[PDB]
């Protein structure tokens, strides 16, 4: 009854000041890219085998500023405010805002090789509440923090983090893309 | 160990006819399958299904106008399904002459299983559900839960039955046949 | 050694339905199995059943409205059921349209059984009567048994089958089909 | 690889029988074969067919007069056909009565298959396709193409079902079944 | 199979010492062991005792006088015992002081045994029963079968669990401790 | 692999018997179990018990009157056991005199363990809990959602300890016992302040 997908697609749109910034992104088919959300919408239940988010840098290498990126895995912790904070998260990694190229392999599939250098970071699949999760939408997510946060546990997997800072003005500089690359098992078809 | 393991078979439904569509709904959980099964799992507070089979068996003319369809939801908030073609779509699904169905006896009576190709008679993935072992829950206690939020109804019932009925000859229902369940359970952890 | 055994098929029980739930019964004893076995078995003062099959064949068309169920119990104090949900809890319950049941007649003759998913067919549990060695018993030393003590008549009667007959189109009794009885028994100790 | 391999059975079909002949046809292509499957590979480019099964279940009483008639056609310019006698000669033609072929179930939930000798059920040679990787393309793409030449279609669309209905009594439609399509499609090169 | 196999530890009974020997008895059958397992086993028509064990667990201090007895009685014909004397003659027969006892605990919890020698600890002979298969019944219908017949009564109780309380050193009873069952049933034949 | 395993110790609850049937409870989480493991474990997001045992040593004279018995519940809407009767069926259900138990501390230090049949001791079903990892919860959080459905609850908390004291000889608390939890945890995914 599984049908296996594997992909990669944009994710966010990326942007340094010389202010902490932090957003957030919700690890769930709904919000990974808008391609999955449309394809997965035609199932009721997933679940993650893979998911990886890769930085790749579209700035000079003159950029001040860094990116940094890590999971949460309870959706009833505060989003991270410092750096600090957030270097303990696993799989907390952290780069010059024009580092990442060597990300790139990740992305296509290829040979990776040089990827020390990679701003790239992998979901503890193994580790999550439990293995099938529910399509939910972020409509969905956000009526059921409002009963509580605790509903949402059993509906996401977990959150993205991302903190940028180090940058040279006030004002958003292009800087990069987070992409998406992952596996996903899509069971349990719906018409709706 | 503490698991008492269960196998039955009982009456699990009444199923009757109509020239338009009528679509009932069964929460898959002991307290709504079987009223033996519901006094019988009420002594313990969980429970496994190992297996769940609901096998529907005619009891009228082979020339009564009328189909039966049955399928499985495993999302609580999932709408119940309102045409056979929504229907058609879900794990599990079977469909049939309301006349047609003999074949399922066997299920029923644990006999040895030949020629079923013919069976109106639909098994719960066990191995899909969200954990592995669930809560004993009334009706009360799932009205409630979907009282606040349907999604708190998701780690309280595994799945749900889904029936329509069509295609048949009167406005008015004409006795058709009857959906018996056969399941082997796991209890534990017994109450007072 | 002094053990005489004895595989025979015959006529138990001839069976008709009406619109309104019928329940009937029959003690599972060679006087009350069927005419010849009655006659055979009293020239033993004791018999132990190996093996015995209640099998229904259908005499009526395809066209019949009506079903019905049988299983055993076990208990002579246990109440005879009422209703089909009670029916459908019992070890063996069979059931089916009054006009199925046609792949059961292999049962009855002992020969290469195949398709017999349809069979409205359904056996004793030899291991697991009260005792081995049973006393031949009259209908009489039972009514009277009862008489007295309902529990003294358990030593008695190995079992008693159920049968009810519903879902009917007539109020009036409409030839259904019939109930022939498939058994092996172990008579021993002859008497005059 | 890329390749992402889907098994599903939904609803194609509803089928009517009449007193004289209705020949009707369908695009073998994930656009026409349903709704949910037009929805789903829709956010691919290209996809291969690996099986393919179109399968009838009645839904009437036995006493319904009709039959139904089913066959593939391979060449989009291939004229359709008008008599039983032509449909006999198709690939994998089938046929039977309108009350028949609930054996074809257990294809359709994919369950173990034993006597489906009486199944209204046929199946595409995938095998002898003009191609192996054939375009997503709509009733629209299909419309137009054929107006500049229907030779340009063939490319488009990998086959046609072609379904006759006949020998009904009334020359009103009647409630006769269902055709249900069970495929197994690999679906490659993502879009947006 | 059809068999329902259950093992659970539950309170049976409350015990307490007077300076006069008061005999006490308890029927060893699912009704009269715990409320708990009379509920659970009312669901099936016959049992059979795989293991019963009878832990008194003490609750008193050290300094408490008193003595406890219990045995089996396997007829229940037999009067029961108004002397010590008599008492440690039967089957299974335990004394001790009642203040002792703890070493029992692990009967209980089913945890491993080690130093069980000073355990006020019993079990029935299930080898020697009359029979295998006992019908569930209530302390009624036993209270009905002895006022027609006692030996009625034997092919319905297993056995007997003998009680005597005595060297105590008040004449109003001091709360001293309780009797623990702990069994292993085989339960078959359900009914509604 | 992120996951920070630790076997340990420490002091639960304090124990008091009277005369009349007093039943408390416990969650069976890190934040409730103990002091210390509160503020180690809160360090870490999700948990999982590999191994939870509570055991009940006694520090009272051989001639006190009162008994005490334990047991688990493992689903949170369950009311709590009012009688001695009905907890006596509950999972590793332990029972015995309010100044037995002396035998159970061989588990507390971890050593040979030999005639432990008299010990007050009882363990939780890691196998058979709803799901593995469960996140770091307070008692606030706990009651929070209970407030408003008590079904939340059970995916925060694995289970809870079940407690009665009766058949005692004052009618005010005796100093009767103490009882340890002894643990193996998995702790995963840390989080900071």
């Amino acid at each position: 009854g599984i049908t296996v997908l594997t992909h990669s697609e944009l994710s966010a749109e990326i942007g340094v000041t010389d202010s902490i910034v932090v957003s957030s992104e919700l690890v769930m088919p709904y919000t990974v890219g808008t391609w999955l959300r449309g394809v997965a919408a035609n199932w009721s239940k997933y679940s993650w085998l893979s998911v990886r988010y890769t930085y790749i840098p579209s700035c000079p290498s003159s950029t001040a500023g860094s990116i940094h990126m890590g999971f949460q895995y309870d959706m009833a912790d505060t989003v991270p405010v410092s750096v600090n904070q957030l270097s303990n998260l696993r799989g907390y990694v952290s780069g010059q805002v024009w580092s990442g190229s060597a990300g790139l392999c990740f992305i296509n599939g290829t040979r990776c090789s040089d990827t020390s250098t990679a701003i790239s970071t992998t979901l503890d699949v193994s580790k999550l509440g439990k293995k099938w999760y529910p399509y939910k939408t972020s409509a969905d997510y956000a009526t059921a923090v409002g009963v509580d946060v605790n509903i949402a546990t059993p509906l996401v997997p977990a959150r993205l983090v991302i903190a940028l800072l180090d940058g040279s003005s006030s004002t958003a500089v292009a800087a990069g893309r987070i992409y998406c690359t992952y596996t996903i098992q899509m069971i349990e078809p719906t018409a709706s």
